[PDB]
DNA sequence: CAGTAC
DNA sequence: GTACTG
């Protein structure tokens, strides 16, 4: 029963096979064992108390409600703010393991200062229940990983990610968050072949690489207003989100 | 490293 | 593949 036990532990958020193997050696076999005796990060502690809820997929309708709960609270600061859900949701899946929401503003300035106030707003509402990786202040983008829950009876806690980008990077951001994961690797593995690089920030050309293929030059950023431009500059037929489910 | 996001 | 914090 070792293999089932490792799986049991691995389904905790913030716990992988290394920690599960450690917990197993300590003699833990149940979630209760982990809760009473094991040393936990705040993350792992949160994932342990939402273990059941976090295992469930959600109907995309509930995902929609979550996107609007974020969009409303966002536009309460600036009406011109854009909020797009880019998970399994954008790819059209009937179910979502989590909700991923991208946020930007067309003017390219008003996105600033929103991140902290938006999270604060959601917390007051009682929408955001716990924070995991409460922070990322990467470049011009910001990322939040957290736990939300819709108001009402019989509601499960859901995993919620929020990212905020400048409009100039909105295309590469949507691409990255929309996925899929295997699609992103494929696309970026390919750009690498063409002497280019792809990230959530920008598509770049003239990326220097050495004989080993290691990147030693960052190259230069190509302006990509929309997703379709990124596909074009990479010599690829544009794929709709539903065609990116690899 | 380990775990995570796509 | 790229890239973040625990
Ligand atoms: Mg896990």
């Amino acid at each position: 029963e070792s293999v089932p036990v490792l799986e049991l532990f691995s389904n905790i958020w913030g716990a992988g096979t290394k920690t599960a193997q450690m917990w197993y050696q300590q003699g833990f076999r149940s979630l209760e064992d982990i809760r009473s005796q094991a040393s936990l990060t705040t993350q792992q502690a949160i994932g342990l108390k939402h273990y059941s809820d976090f295992l469930e997929r959600m109907p995309r309708e509930e995902a929609t409600e979550i996107e609007q709960t974020v969009q409303k609270a966002a536009q309460a600061f600036n009406s011109g703010l854009l909020c797009v859900a880019c998970g399994s949701y954008r790819r059209g899946k009937a179910t979502c393991g989590d909700v991923d929401v991208a946020i930007t503003h067309p003017d390219g300035r008003s996105h600033r200062g929103i991140f902290s106030r938006l999270l604060d707003s959601l917390r007051q509402e009682g929408f955001l229940t716990d924070d995991l990786v409460s922070q990322e202040e990467n470049g011009q983008q910001q990322k939040y990983l957290g736990v939300c829950r819709l108001p009402g009876p019989g509601r499960r806690h859901r995993r919620l990610d929020i990212i905020v980008v400048p409009y100039s990077e909105f295309a590469c951001a949507l691409l990255y968050f929309t996925g899929s994961a295997h699609f992103n690797r494929s696309m970026r593995a390919l750009a690498k072949t063409k002497g280019m690089s792809l990230s959530e920030h920008a598509l770049s050309t003239a990326v220097v690489r050495n004989t080993h293929g290691c990147k030693v030059g960052p190259g230069r950023v190509l302006p990509t207003p929309t997703e379709k431009d990124v596909f074009r500059l990479l010599g690829l037929p544009y794929r709709e989100p539903a065609e990116r489910d690899w």
